[PDB]
């Protein structure tokens, strides 16, 4: 699995590989790795399923409660920070997941990355993180324009992953992409995303 | 020892492979892998017999408590979230077991297979699960439909676990079935498979 | 070391090996690897001597309490689940014993063998705790009939441990066999049993 | 891989199970395990398959050489002790396989077991040998009669290994047997043996 | 690292991978693992290309020389048995690599598998060697009849090795197929292989 | 440091060494590996020096306490079980020691061997704990009879310890024998018993 | 594995305790440890059945060679020192074996012991060699005389190996004795010895 | 590092060495290993320097606490018991010390050996607790008389440490000796003692 | 393992240890351990036992070869220096033995110690290689004087090693001593030596 | 172990430890490690004892042979090279010894150190070699002049050796000073040396 994330000029597009194989073993098939934290905030994870899944339940909760309490829609920066405390604190049992929490909020768009040993770093506009991590970064930076939209970003998302599939045998062949265009929370689902890269040739 | 799981339009089918070994301590072909969580929901278990049965008794209790407490039928979503959280607390009490908790519920039909590290895998499609996962995945994908007869899902499952008996000449024999159609618990039994081969001269 | 218990059509038969060694010295020849939990409920133990002797007091006390408390001789199932619960709570330093709890009760008979981390396997028959259990199981399986007298089961049981014992040096010399016939708990004692192996060989 | 060898009144019955280096999974339907050393001399082997074939040829060439050179058929003791000297010399090359040479000669019939790190001891009529050997030998001595014919001997031989197949997962499916009836040099071949093992339930 | 074969009624068909799989890397952009031993004889290797190609040139060189001395072609059987010897020398000088030698000869056609630990097995018509050899074997039995021609046998060679490159994609491109109809000694070349696998897409 | 114990018909004899050695390091010149738990109940220990000495005050003091509270002497059985609870608790940190607790009581004469992970079995025979066990058990068991006296057992103990002693410098010196003659507690003293073995020395 | 030996006043007698090492099997009902070296000389050997046979054959042949060239019989001492050079020098076939080569010679009657590291000593009495030596010595050296006959020494040999087996439940079974009285070379068979062992325990 | 503590008939004499070494360093010219616990009581130490001096502070005070609280003199058994309970409790936290606590009080004279494992009891005379201990023990036991005065005894003490000095150089350049006569507490000091044995060199 | 060695005024006396354990059997059963090189020459060994037995055979025969060849008796100096060369050649196998070689020659009386790799050193007083050496050197000086008898010597030598029995893991009573006085080569052996340690108490 | 070497106007003086202690082993208290190579050449060795002597013998032998073949006395230079070459050619038989060769020759005075791994370096007029080396250099240079004579030189040598041996627990006594004045070869030996450091007292 690999994950990438792009900061866009009308939203946030982020992508995960929802299918992972390691050899002829299917580590993940339709495995949950795309999560809705809040109405325009999403969590994408590359790494292990088991840390991903449990952590994803609590993050989602703490956002929901945040709007209930304070009557403000949570910013990415709040729920990222909260989550970093946990990853530091509970380090008595190790994690091995890289989180990308991003989305849309009222202040603007910022994407943060939480690491398996904690902390939070602001992504200026690019990341590629996971086992496909380097194959993926290059393509992003070569076609990065600061006028990147959701339309330029969805396609930029597929192609970087598509290179990772074909340069790794630790990647799957069942890509998911998630678009947040600030009018939708659309999740294209594995089939639709895959279909677009299969008229390239493989 | 392997477990499959399949979602049918008119219920859910799951199936088990028995035979227990604990080193050189050996057990007969009667050791359970099938636990009725709820009246129309089962847990098929693979991995460690010790760890599987101690958790079988906790989940059974949680389902009955829930059914009373909230005045409704159990649900696959309810229990899967509990079990996943359950394993994280008792990770310090390590239970090595691969579950599939699924059935028929008042929110539809589904299975969430729970990993021993508190993961959860979306299932409505194909999941293996077990140490015959590679062999199981072969048969289940070859013939599948979302509109699969419950008689065709027992049939598919028993051949998928026949492929595992090919690898396993002592680590697993015997075949039990969970049929859930919302009316009938049925069991294929070791016999049905053995008797074909008795007729066979090859 | 291996013990057997098997369900008869007029009770339950249990067998225990007698005489054990630690280092290069005899340490037991008058120690008991058969426990009376109630008059007509037995426990046989295969494994380390100190684990099995200590754990036996704890089942017993519970079993005495149950009669006092509930007005009732405890079912086999009820006393197995107690056993399982102790090994799970004290898994930091675990007990190295494989437990065999079979007897006769108000609700019939059953046998549950409890694994060394808690989790009990309901086995009806063809059950031996032990690591000598491979060799014993083979004889026990051929000649068991779902309808088998007490007289017969003690004869079958004796051969099972005599075959095992030649390939071990941990079962000791002298073989005990016990008959629970539902009106007595008769323990033949090593003396009489040794003389069945004069219809065999040594 | 585990073997048996019976000295019969109307020949010798030597036995092998199908195993093959190909990822530790049987090669074709028929996999080399029976080597015609000479007209009235056969080789069967428990242990390593590649070792089994390579050492088969050295003995075969020298056996054929013996017959050719001296104008006098070889004897079973001659081929047996020939094997030992060869093994112990050629130990500088990695080897470790337990060898049964047997057949018929003009001193009678006999089976000599050759150890890789020892000589050729005579073995009268009963020999075991393998990692399935405890299982195979147990039933072998019970249904021995030294008065056993080739027909009864083929059954015995197939059954003993079939039992040993059920306690390890290191023995693949299918049994070959070798008959030297003193005039013909038969290999019944996979098709025909399958029927002698499908009089049972498998 | 995997190879496949099927003996055909009018040829010998074998297929190899053109790019050794490091699991995340490849040897070079073009690479050869299908070697010509003679006009009607190829050799296809699994394991290191470095080791394999050295032994193949030695075996070629002696194949030409043997043919010249006799004025008549050597049999495929002789090539394999000479390889069993060659690898026995280089067992006292270790190499780990698995070879298959097949072709056409005067005595008919076959494929012989020659192992670093010695010996050679005549494979009747189904063959692989490697580690993903088991999935490839399975598929090779599916459409196999002795009524299969060369042109269908190349199609099926693709299907068999695609099994191990079905859930990988960094060596899903680059494949060899070798056929030998007795008119031709043809090696398809990636481009012709890509139009066959174009129909399976990936 | 080696200690032996055996039930006599008329009391219990226990023989000790009263010098303390851990191989070829001398711990103390003099030591008392005899502890009086009550008036006629006594304990010998073998294993760690540090543990034997320490443990010994604690056991005596609860035994005196049982006397005071109930105006009635603790049975040997009650001391041995109570000791098994305390070792159990102290098995969580290194506490390997073997205890022999016995004496005279109303329920007969008896010795219990107490294990470090708890559980106390009852030898009405012979038991020997220490490094000298093997040699001691050789002489002790030859002239053992259930009708043995305390006056013959004193003789028998002297011979059995002497074997360990003259052949090894890994054994303690200075044999002292302690006779529980039931109306007394007789301690022969180091001096007297050396002179019983002084029949090869002047 | 232990070999014992005692010297008679008009012969030499020796016994073995058999044990074949694979850790999976014990073969001792058709193999032996006693190989005749000269016509009235034998070698008893401890280790494995196979190690003994290969090792012994050499020594046989060289005993015959020397007999023929001198035109007079080789003494026990001569063969003993010969074996001692074999073992030290040619451990390019490495051996780990303990040997007794004893018998009747013109210059007396004797049992020589030869170590795996060579050097030949001479017990004109009791010897052992093995691990079971200490267990054997109890009955073996108590009833030893310088006037032990050949008839009394085959009896005594049985008691010492049966003492060695007494510690086991029954394991290591395989008793062969040799009688060397110059008027006979009796090389026993299991059966034959079994009836003398049937006068100490039927 | 060795320490002696021995009974006089009017006093107790206990002695110490001085100078601490690494075997390549003079770590300290003088290290404290002689304490007054009470006036008439000493603790002298063999083993680690650091644990020894920290441990002497606690005991010196809780010995004073016994004078203060109980208004009676501290007895050797009372200080020795109470030390032992602490070490035993705190054995997990770093300790590796051998304490000799002796002197004269109303109980009498007795010396107690206390292990950092636990320990407790008692030597009538002569102890070491050291590592020149073995050569120390020879001379001590040779010249020991039970009427040994304090003049005779200090000379003996000095010689025992001198046996250590020759074994391992660390007692050289300073030996300290204490005489306790139950009217004085005199400390000889290093110099005074050293100059007796330095006068052998001129 | 330890040797002692002393030069007398008119002889030489050396002695060795015996009746310990070697491998796992009692070592002295009738063993040689002081080897006769020449009439007025011996070798005693501390180290590997069976290496010394074998090596003894080589140097006795070369001592006879020097005497037969050069018409001039072997000097003490000669035989030690030859050993040096032999020990160098065998520096790869277990062969590490520290040997003292003594006797009388025309140079006068001497004992040479030879280091494991070779290396002779004249000592005309006392010597002791061994782990028993420091303890030996102690006992030796107390009544060793420049002039001593050859029957006052056998007492001292016997003493020293008996004090070393306690400093060594094992060793018994009855050891080898040899006196070589230019008038006798008398080897006492356990029976005679036992009586000389019967004045030396326990 | 340590050696020092100084160049005088008329001599070379070097010094060795003449007693080696490691644990409780003393190789002999008369043990030579001062080797005379030629008439006015010496060698003083630090490092392992046995390898010092064995290599040293060979160089004495060499000094003579060169001396005879060239007809002229050896260079200091000659033998320093010679040793280094021998050592380098014999690293399959490694001698783990640090040499110092010096003496007087026609070139004059010099001392070479030869590494245990071969190679000859030259030292101007001071040298220390071994583990005592750091302290020894400054101790030696204090009273150094090149014109310092032999009489002050042997005194000056003791102080370096003396410092190293007194902190060390590995030495404490036993030192040889070698004087080579172009007229004498004195070996001072431990006793005479003793009063040189009895001046510097404790």
């Amino acid at each position: 699995t690999t994950t990438v994330g792009l900061v866009c000029k009308d939203g946030v597009v982020m992508a995960t590989e929802k299918r992972a194989t390691m050899g002829n073993f299917i580590a993940s098939k339709a495995a949950k790795k795309i999560y809705q934290i809040a109405d325009r905030m999403a969590m994408t994870t590359a790494g292990s399923v088991g840390d991903a899944q449990f952590l994803a339940r609590i993050i989602k909760i703490e956002a929901n409660l945040y709007e209930i309490r304070r009557e403000r829609k949570p910013t990415v920066r709040a729920i990222a920070t909260l989550t970093s405390n946990l990853l530091n604190s509970y380090r008595y049992f190790p994690y091995l997941v890289q989180l990308l929490i991003g989305g849309i909020d009222s202040e603007g768009k910022s994407i943060y990355s939480i690491d398996p040993i904690g902390g939070a770093i602001e992504e200026k506009d690019i990341v590629a993180t996971g086992s496909g991590s380097l194959t993926a970064y290059g393509v992003l930076e070569d076609r990065f324009t600061p006028e990147i939209g959701v339309d330029e970003a969805v396609e930029l998302a597929v192609r970087a992953i598509y290179s990772a599939m074909k340069r790794d045998s630790a990647s799957g062949d069942g890509i998911d992409v998630v678009k947040i265009t600030e009018d939708e929370f659309y999740q294209y689902s594995p089939e639709e995303v895959e279909q677009i890269l299969a008229k390239f040739r493989k």
